């Protein structure tokens, strides 16, 4: 109910990735009950990366999925409280990518804090190289738990070449609401595209926008 | 493949990897009674011991053919037989150390053989784990979901701390069969009661013994 029709973020993103620290900013608005939104974000500090912006873009929105009458809304329940997620991002060529987030609400505004701990890439990976082109449209599998759901989606990281990085993602989301009841969904399924618009000054500046729609699986 | 699984298994476990940068490798021998959900592990650390971490975090990535299935839950595992399955881990602990697991179950002669390749990293320098100051995992439940011709597992474990703590940690176990050709019976969601126990250790925990009970039950 405090979820409206169209709904602004502020986020602010800090990390190390190998050894390198970097700080990043975004301002976005989307239409959390369509499944759309747009972000604009800033690399403020250590840009450019040394590295594929790609690996920080998913770490930018589950408010924003469009969920079919009969799957109850976990995320659009957690207000005013919101939640939090914890994911680790799993490479094939063996880099590990470890990120805690913190969704809030604040004066009809979505604020968006997260961390990451990337370490172990290749220094001759294409992440470390700037070789990687976009994430693929995929499939997200929610599972319920005690007090929160579980994330899974095998996610495929476009390479130079044609080729795809493989890297699991699995992810831990919990409401910051403990008191009153959130009507719990059973197993489903969120499709979602990440696609991005537009990019400056060596990935300094990102422009992104999301897809996503739940949908029942078993 | 339930037919190749006898009532008592033999197994054979070799465990390589790195936490923290430290490299060091485990071989194992063991058996159990797969049917009723008991197995026990005689493990040595034979290279890079003693391992400046506790051997707990190894411990759960020495067996899922060991579960007590009742008649009316599909045992994905036994039927995976002869080709068998890998399972992938993600393990976070909630003081930052994550570990990645990579694991081959295959049948050879009669006997399992376990190869592991396990990654930590991030496990923080004054933190239990790297100071040696674990006491075992907690009594535990893994939920169970079908996921494309594979099985998907999740327990929130609990290491036990010197002093009466807990070091939380999450697992996350994609399993799937190596076997391609011929149908698997897939199960529904189910569960499995789980808990782990040192039996016997030695020489700074370059040998280890520990037994595993396993039980299957509808959720």
């Amino acid at each position: 109910e405090l979820i409206k029709e169209e709904m602004p973020m502020k986020v602010v993103l800090e990390g190390t990735v190998n050894g390198h620290q970097f700080k990043c900013t975004g301002e976005g608005e989307g239409r959390p009950y369509e499944g759309v939104q747009t972000m604009r974000i800033k690399v403020i500090e250590g840009g450019p990366l040394p590295f594929a912006f790609d690996i920080l873009a998913t770490s930018f929105s589950r408010t924003f999925v469009k969920h079919p009458k009969g799957i109850p809304d976990y995320f659009k329940q957690s207000f005013p409280e919101g939640f939090t997620w914890e994911r680790v991002m799993r490479f094939e060529d063996g880099g590990v990518v470890t990120v805690t987030q913190d969704t809030s609400l604040q004066d009809g505004v979505l604020i968006y804090n997260a961390k990451v701990r990337g370490v172990n890439f290749p220094s001759n990976g294409p992440v470390m190289q700037k070789k990687t082109k976009g994430w693929e449209p995929n499939t997200e599998m929610i599972y319920p738990a005690d007090g929160g759901l579980r994330g899974y989606t095998d996610m495929a990281l476009k390479v130079d070449g044609g080729g795809h990085l493989h890297c699991s993602f699995v992810t831990e989301y919990r409401s910051k609401k403990t008191v009153g009841n959130i009507k719990m969904p059973g197993v489903y399924a969120i499709d979602h595209r990440l696609e991005r618009i537009e990019e400056s000054d060596n990935e300094t500046y990102v422009v992104q926008r999301e897809v996503a729609v739940a949908k029942y699986s078993n």
